[PDB]
């Protein structure tokens, strides 16, 4: 199988996730005691959210262009970045390391297009959800359109995320926050929602969203391990 | 803080513990979004727990000693394997990367040691148990005696290691043999119990231990973070 290089700590309380996942896929088409081969940089993450709040954008993308450097020198052969967030600066990671990197934004519109979706809401950091980055990429490369929350909501949310996710802490008063959310975007037409953080999916369960799921963490997984074992749009 | 190089998935099951304990001892310590700084090379364990079957250390040592030089190339600034057996190649991994090894049985023995003990009952892999690697580093380096169970007891413990444990499954049926086997030894004698398997923590609680628990992973992730923070031992 490929080695996958994983980008992670942002947070690490996402990553868990991701390497589960990974181990769980490679167990399930391998059988036995197969699990995944994984290198993974996980990041101080205070560096990084620091740098977010500061607009150090380009110090960010020096980061984990380097690390993605240490991975490959170490045996990677894809790249596998475990944040939304950060493909802010996926143009540095892809322009210095020769590696596949596989963009978490191409993985969940692959998804929502097999669903047959062109127009979902979307949740996230206030980066994710406001800039030009992320919903640019899902309408130039597949023609979905994203509806997010009012100016209001996305503070919330996105102080939910870096207050109380990144921290381990998962609130019913939060998740009830998220779900009511999630029910005004479907009253606008949203068809799904993506949990465009890779840190929603541990606070919000499936059952608790009115509207399909695209939970980028577990999709970005699923891409990862097709990717390892050459499946599928990876063979 | 010091960049952590851990050599896990052996099985990877037991690897999450090591990554969620080694944030969260840096989340304590520093607060904030603060998380580790983590290099992982997460084998695929089949390959592995062949060679140990077949006898074929050297060759795992080649492995596990690789995947340590391809961390320090990375940046990692000490070396934790996430794993009680595969200490038996320790050796080959500390004459090959000149990064400071952080060995399993001396994060253990130091806890014992501070416990005022010097007999302790040691559950693991039949060759944890029945071999001399672990046990003879107890007692040449802590003068610490280990009582390990009767040779049926062993077989089914390991074969619970292998076949449930590392598969993700936790059974009562299980987990009473495990505390029943305890309290066995216990009645021998013995001061306290060595989960000696870095599985093991996953299947048996420590209130389900008759016997105070040393858990070789939890003790191994806190001696990794005084390490990284140059705390206490590693001052």
């Amino acid at each position: 199988m490929k080695t996958i290089g994983l980008l992670g700590g942002m947070s690490w309380e996402s990553t868990i996730p991701y390497y589960r996942l990974i181990n769980e896929g490679i167990k399930q088409r391998l059988g036995g005691l197969h699990s995944a081969q994984v290198l993974l940089h996980s990041v101080d993450f205070h560096e990084i959210e620091e740098c977010q709040r500061r607009g150090e954008w380009d110090k960010t993308g020096d980061i984990l262009a380097e690390a993605a450097l240490g991975l490959q020198r170490a045996g990677a052969e894809g790249i596998v970045l475990c944040t939304n967030t950060m493909h802010k600066v996926a143009d540095a990671i892809e322009s210095r390391c020769t590696l596949p990197f596989l963009h978490i934004a191409d993985a969940t519109g692959r998804a929502i297009t097999g669903a047959g979706m062109t127009r979902v809401a979307l949740l996230g950091t206030r980066y994710t959800m406001e800039q030009d980055f992320y919903r640019g990429r899902l309408t130039e490369q597949f023609s979905i359109n994203c509806l997010i929350p009012e100016a209001d909501e996305r503070a919330k949310i996105n102080q939910i995320i870096f207050e109380e996710l990144c921290l381990g802490q998962f609130t019913e008063a939060s998740r009830a926050y998220y779900a009511q959310v999630i029910a005004r975007l479907a009253e606008q037409g949203a068809q799904g929602v993506i949990f465009g953080c890779t840190e929603i999916g541990l606070l919000v369960p499936e059952e608790r969203s009115v509207l399909p799921v695209f939970d980028t963490a577990a999709i970005h997984a699923e891409d990862a391990v097709a990717f390892m074992l050459s499946l599928e749009h990876h063979h």
